[PDB]
């Protein structure tokens, strides 16, 4: 059964983290994509998002090309969550090659509770890429499975 | 005059953090305070933005005070902080804390505080979520807190 891979050895992985991908799994078997820039965004919980069976959780495809690059791997992933939100990391994205001193990629998404959806308004936010490392991709979604 | 500082050498610092760094300036004179728990494992936690929240001039921007003895442990250094933000919330990570002894690796600890917008107040409701030491790195302390600065 292929999926999230938290920190740690198999099996002995934060409880917390186990349970909040418990309470995702019946996301896993949907696929989100951003709406609208030269991009487009398709995003997966625990699932391949992309089409060149890279393990990506999420991926940008260029438009004008269809370059698929992977934002983050689901084979490195950290998951906590607060009052009404959960944020998901998915690291081990493809490296840059002139920006974050090269260093993967990586996916930050923050889901927040809304009792109307089980899961939409997947969308990105912002690409930080300015920085000499822990730069990052944004995302937002909304999900009744962040409630609490 | 000594503030937060983010990644990077001077001018090689994240246009967007910088910005950020600006739009969070009316919370630098502000302190807050929670105490939970039960001994022998109560704690009063004190945490304030880009400011010296401990007795001891170590440059905590977050500290953990064992209230049987009141000794302070630093949970993250502000001279090592990271801010982020989204639609209506701005995320403070401030590394560097005194290290674990049986946990994580001893990796220093690390606190993570999620500001919620609320237009109601410039700041307010600081509240200790969790603590996770379970994992063999990346282990930090959650906090929330409401803030109108975090509004769009
Ligand atoms: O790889 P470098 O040259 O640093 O360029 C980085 C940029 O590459 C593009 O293809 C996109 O993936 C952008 O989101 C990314 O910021
Ligand atoms: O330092 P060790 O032995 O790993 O114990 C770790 C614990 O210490 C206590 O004093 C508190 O700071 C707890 O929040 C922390 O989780
Ligand atoms: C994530 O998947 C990639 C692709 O095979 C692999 O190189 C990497 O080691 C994986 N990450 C971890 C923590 O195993
Ligand atoms: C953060 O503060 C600690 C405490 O002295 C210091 O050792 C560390 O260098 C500071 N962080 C940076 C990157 O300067």
């Amino acid at each position: 059964e292929k999926t999230c891979d938290l920190v740690g050895e198999k099996g002995k992985e934060s409880e917390k983290e186990l349970a909040l991908l418990k309470r995702l799994t019946p996301l896993f078997q949907k696929s989100f994509e951003s709406t609208v820039d030269m991009y487009s965004y398709v995003f997966r919980v625990c699932r391949e998002a992309g089409q060149h069976s890279s393990g990506a959780g999420l991926v940008q495809i260029q438009k004008s090309n269809g370059k698929e690059t992977v934002v983050g791997r689901f084979n490195e992933t950290q998951i906590f969550q607060g009052s009404n939100w959960i944020m998901l990391i998915y690291k081990g994205g493809d490296e840059y090659d002139n920006h974050c001193g090269r260093e993967q990629r990586r996916a930050v998404v923050m889901i927040s509770c809304n009792r109307h959806t089980l899961a939409d308004n997947f969308n990105p936010v912002s690409e930080e890429r300015g920085k000499v490392q822990d730069c990052f991709y944004l995302f937002e979604m909304d999900s009744s499975l962040a409630c609490s």
